[PDB]
């Protein structure tokens, strides 16, 4: 048994991971099954609703037809920072930052690098910026997100 | 009653917020009346002073003529990251590396995004790097900040 | 004596403080005598083999080596986050994302900054990113790294 803020950072971790690989169902388990994440527009501390997502089916969809999927060679980091953890008793809420930054890789010519290519070969861009809110509730083994709200601080275009 | 780290690193996410918000007076709230901020340029292990702020009013005045406001539609994130703290007793000691991000969202066109635009709509820009050191003390529901230390890696100009 | 995920989270940032002084002795001394540094490319989901850096020696060679020292007025920022800790007795795992940039800050002018320059002078770039997984173990004083993995999502190329 760890400290129950390390399970909760574990969990958030565990929701950058299935975030860059595109994991629907890594994604969904973190969740209790009937849980909502409210996606919403904060610029100018808005709140304009995106995107209202119902349940773990509803996630799973969104991990695909909501953010971009990796091309060749291409990847995310989804970084998290200063968090702020309040548990009372059974349920806690997590606050973090988070910045999301696409990494491209170029592609490893067949004949080598070239002589004088020194450090990593490709592109990494932030993407998105903003702040996650997690509402947690105590499970047997841990903690499940119960809620979830996404506060972009950038416009969010879908095509 | 939450661990004492958890409490102290509460507090480090507490100044990013007030921090990006530009909030003097939740900025303020985390210090001790007398606190000082020692703000220093450490490019190239350097140690020159380039404010000493000594008390909340200073500390006040100094979220609004020391950093850019937000002009329409802009923030910030203060990306906190590698934590080191050691508590003894009834104080401690914070190191954190930190970056602050600019963030400019796009206008919303009011036709709407064009056919074929997706994602973040704006840009993001890392224009602040160094390292913070806080000195934390108890106070009777939790931790205070009594003296911090902002170094910067990147020279600063004040116009 | 702090909490086991404390003492281990302040040796990742005792890792990125030695990582971005370039300091040798300091990465060394983190580590257990024998222990190993396997750094493989990552990209695609792959596991290919760039360097094994084998004991105390090798890393310290390698801080050298395998990054770019820093030249005048530089430095770096090796931003960890996202840690996912799971400690059982006396030994512990810790898998972090990782994305390190480079700082260049500008040559501070002799007769001062023009009038209307304002902010930070120089530039930050992100130039690396991927994982660390550690594994941990206990000493009589805290905890010291066993093992480590490097995995990078940009190809590397070294000249």
């Amino acid at each position: 048994t760890m400290a129950d803020e390390t399970i909760i950072l574990n969990v958030l971790g565990q929701y950058t991971r299935a975030h860059d690989r595109r994991d629907p169902d890594a994604m969904a388990a973190l969740f209790a099954p009937e849980a909502t994440i409210e996606i919403v527009d904060a610029v100018g501390g808005a709140s304009r609703s995106i995107s209202r997502l119902e349940g773990r089916d509803a996630i799973r969809v969104a991990v695909r037809q909501m953010m971009a999927p990796h091309g060749y060679r291409a990847w995310s980091q989804n970084v998290v920072n200063a968090p702020i953890i309040v548990i009372e008793g059974d349920h806690a809420v997590l606050d973090a930052q988070f910045m999301v930054f696409s990494i491209l890789a170029a592609e490893v010519p067949d004949g080598g690098w070239p002589t004088g290519t020194f450090g990593a070969q490709g592109r990494i861009v932030p993407i998105e910026a903003g702040q996650y809110r997690l509402t947690l509730r105590t499970v047997a083994d841990g903690w499940v997100i119960s809620a979830m709200r996404i506060e972009h601080r950038l416009p969010m275009a879908f095509g």
